[PDB]
């Protein structure tokens, strides 16, 4: 507890590398807007024309919520060099989350002049949801994160939810949530708000790319003592004629040669052009996507599981629904044009991984004979058979973090297809609201709900300390790595900065993987 | 007692169920207006018509008061159906009340 | 080891629900014949005219034996009502089993 | 635990007075059948005719039960006679039960020859509902109580119970109890089964009359100093003018002397004669009935009210439905002559009670003036006034000693009508049931439930211990009581014994109230 005239709380951004670890430290300023006049309300699809498959059911809430869950809220651009050049993995350690310097403002308007003043008796609510008895909105990937650049002021996002709906109507089990209905602090301008968590025990995300795939694992120079059937008739000179001839695996025959291992699974998805004239002419977006059915309801799979984005030289084709895709500070909200976005590439994981838009192989689909030849076919899905392995999805350093792993009898690989952490206990929902503040009531008594209030908004800093966990790089390679590195030649601007305008902006992706590690 | 700039108290609803005892809290915000400008007036059912049945002698106050003599001011819907399933009784025990971050 | 005139055990059908357990018991008074005149039997699925797919081969043994896996074997409806309106799970913890007022 | 050979328990049947104590105990043989071959049955007044009023819902039970609840299962004649002369109340204190002797036997039939053997390792199964979580089914006068003559066998009657009904079917709210579902002993031939029962703190009943009446208890010897209006009109000689005249309370006026206490309360019944030639000729028992009204169902209220029988010398008259009747060995169930029937007489409390066939008095219906003459009503059913005092009705040698009080938010006065101590908690159900032996199964599975029993049944001894708290009587009366006696002239018989045939009788019913008491 402070005064009107002293601090609440000290700006810290900073990251600090020691040993294996590193901590990243920001700070925000934000701004608080009241939002639906201090009422929740059911939202829902009807009267919008949505498709069946666009039908929704839910509420809106008076409350706001902060998200952090970016790495570009954390690490800065020379901060995320040093993590994905140096390290073989990461993850996170503990958290620490403060509000501090809350100033609380109403706004009067008469005719068109809008005046701002300090309220200095009004209050702002905040409560982390820490038992994960709310929907949890996190993990959607929404915009609304702390702004990579420290210097820009953010608005905090309305928090809302779904529950279940049959159409647009909702059931019996649909759940309502009164966020008024937890306990919550109340802060004045001297108050302040703190928080710590500890991540649960998490893999490594792995940075790095195999120097190996997994059909080249064997020793080049040496032959197998395992045979294969190499050919069902003989070559002779006069004719073809049925046989039974064996060869042993040997280096000129990679391909045949008896192997351990299977690569991972598959979902095929399909391929695109970033050269329009190459692609169909029709829009086969909807119609052509990998989708998934829940309850008469179709969800297109995005960007579904984890392959590598194309073959080798195929560069300018990606999947279609099939790898993450973050907008320039140019692109318009829909229908924007190719060179507004910015299209990953998971090329590095081929070496364990299908293609995304390739078949994952061939299958026999019949019993031949000497009157039936032998059939095959494509298998263009394939789920987890006893041998597979595989590597998922990248993370950016503008992508999420974690997902919280939803509560379910059972999983498999429960890492977010997104990318990042699989979290059974993720960072919990912080949740924000400007108290609100009746304006004058009449002179006899109504029992009617108070609908009159004196607008307001509020406005403060916020602090998130994530401790992160590295793994140290360990290779005997000999030769230089692959580095990210920025361009050393002469441009206009420089990369990740501000223009001569003062917008930041962010020049392209960047994942974690450069360093190698064998197979 | 605190300064202007500190919050005298903390929102608090919740129901939190143990072994034979539920405990419920509710917090709402309030707005009192001034009444009668500050004064006591005699008032009666005198020039209303009134039947003999319905008269009446009395005062009116410019005072307010607070009434939460009503289950719905305690116990959620789900809360209510908690104890009407599980439960042959129940009475109340004791009472907390607090006023706080008064803003006139 | 009791006598001839002595009741070896006593009835028990109860549920007792404390705290996060419920423990449930259940008597039945059973039958056994004997089976096969005394004798073990190979059984098969051969002259029963069997498809493919319900050919079989086993032995059918003298001995009976009990089997309480099911959930009305130990939840009355009653008990069963109020586990699943309460609870949002349950797994068995562990078992007692006994045989007694034997009579041949 | 004993063998086959010992006997588990002694008979005991015996009465020890000391001080302000009396212990009875009593022994009884018994005989149990098996019960609806070992079913539960739904049972209902369905597709029996019944009319609105008599229609039920219920189940009956495999099980048998013990019912002690009469006074001559615990005193003799005797020593009821001791008890009704010297004492001028007495409540149950404690109880104890015993169960013992068991011998089960399996009845065999081939041709029309009937074989009965013991069968040594069959069970019988017995507990007490402790915790009331049964229909109570005491306390309703039902027949098959231990006899009163200590060398009768009697046998066990069977269990059942009635739930919610609308019409003959049942409500959702319906109960539907197995009694296989609590936990019992089970006992072979060797065993014994006991359990020990402590009586709640109850009003000793009252056994006297009073000496004096509500409205004689002032001195006869002294006028009052209140006053109270004579007369409405002067006599004059010419004519009766209008004139207010007082007169404070005199010997000569006791009838219009202000006293402090009313009669108790009063539900009138139609009155009948014992002399068939004085009553109308109708069949009025139903259609001229006091009756209660509960959920569109006619119930007579019998016996009622505790008020006076008849006033005096009108001995020969009763309330129809109010007073307590017990048949004589010689009555038949339904429609027998009076002469087989003992009505109860319930005169002494003519002193502070209503008697039943009479109104309770008159009101004021109307305001008069010099217009309208005064005018007045009678009282047909008073409830409780301030200031009223009763007697509760009294028992009987071979009447009901207890009821169970219905659980509920309110009473008054919970004292049971047909007279006894009313208890929240009253000596306990005792069940029993010969547990089913299945006859020989069929050599190959099946999961249909076994229908094929062994017949059998069980025979034992039972003990019921009270102990009976008196309560001494105190008076200063010089001169003699009204004592019970039995005749001491000739006669072919003696009261309360068996005949030449062995047939045991009860003469006549024997109330408590002798001695008497000041008001």
């Amino acid at each position: 507890a402070d005064g009107v005239g002293n601090a609440s709380g000290n700006w810290h951004c900073d990251s600090t590398w020691l040993g294996d670890r590193v901590i990243t430290t920001s700070t925000r300023t934000w701004a608080l807007p009241t939002y639906n006049n201090h009422l929740y309300k059911q939202i829902s699809s009807a009267s919008t024309g949505a498709s069946n498959d666009n039908h929704y059911f839910g509420y809106s809430t008076p409350w706001g919520y902060f998200d952090f869950n970016r790495f570009h809220c954390h690490f800065s651009p020379r901060d995320w060099q040093r993590l994905i050049n140096n390290n073989w993995g990461f993850r996170p350690k503990r958290l620490n989350f403060k509000l501090f310097n809350i100033q609380v403002k109403e706004v009067t308007t008469n005719d068109g002049v809008t005046t701002i003043a300090n309220n200095l008796t009004s209050t702002v609510q905040v409560f982390s949801d820490s038992e994960y008895q709310l929907p949890y909105v996190l993990g959607s990937a929404h915009q609304g994160c702390l702004p990579p650049f420290p210097a820009d002021v953010f608005m905090i996002p309305q928090y809302g939810y779904l529950t279940l709906n049959n159409g647009s109507q909702a059931v019996g089990r649909s759940s309502f949530y009164c966020l008024e209905y937890f306990p919550s602090q109340m802060l004045r301008t001297g108050n302040n708000f703190t928080f710590s968590y500890t991540f649960e025990e998490v893999p490594f995300h792995s940075s790095y790319a195999h120097s190996q795939s997994l059909d080249r694992l064997m020793n080049p120079l040496i032959d197998q003592y395992l045979y294969y059937l190499n050919r069902t008739q003989n070559q002779s000179g006069s004719a073809q004629n049925k046989d039974l001839l064996f060869s042993r695996g040997s280096p000129a025959g990679m391909s045949v040669q008896p192997k351990n291992w299977l690569p991972g699974p598959c979902y095929r998805q399909q391929r695109v052009s970033k050269t329009k004239t190459d692609n169909n002419n029709s829009n086969f977006t909807w119609t052509g996507a990998s989708k998934y059915n829940l309850n008469g309801r179709e969800s297109i799979i995005n960007p579904g599981t984890a392959m590598a984005s194309h073959k080798d030289d195929e560069d300018k084709f990606f999947p279609m629904s099939g790898v993450m895709i973050f907008g320039k500070e140019s692109a318009g909200a829909s229908n924007t044009a190719l060179d507004n976005v910015m299209i990953t590439d998971e090329e590095e994981i081929k070496a364990t991984n299908p293609v995304a838009t390739e078949r994952f192989g061939t299958v026999a689909v019949n019993f031949q004979s000497s009157s039936t030849d032998p059939a095959t076919g494509d298998v263009h899905a394939m789920g987890a058979l006893p041998g597979m392995v595989w590597q998922d999805r990248d993370v950016y350093l503008q992508g999420p973090i974690w997902a919280k792993i939803p509560h379910t009898d059972g999983h498999f690989h429960p890492s977010p297809l997104m990318g990042g952490f699989g979290l059974k206990n993720p960072p919990p929902q912080i949740l924000i609201k400007n108290t609100p503040v009746p304006a004058n009531p009449p002179a006899e008594f109504s029992a009617t709900k108070f609908a009159s209030f004196i607008t307001q908004y509020s406005t403060g800093q916020v602090s998130v300390e994530i401790e992160w966990e590295l793994q140290k790089e360990n290779s005997k390679r000999w030769n230089p790595e692959v580095q990210y590195t920025s361009n050393y030649a002469k441009s206009a601007n420089v990369d990740f900065t501000v223009d001569n305008n003062g917008l930041y902006t962010e020049p392209r992706p960047i994942g974690t993987r450069y360093l190698t590690r064998p197979l």
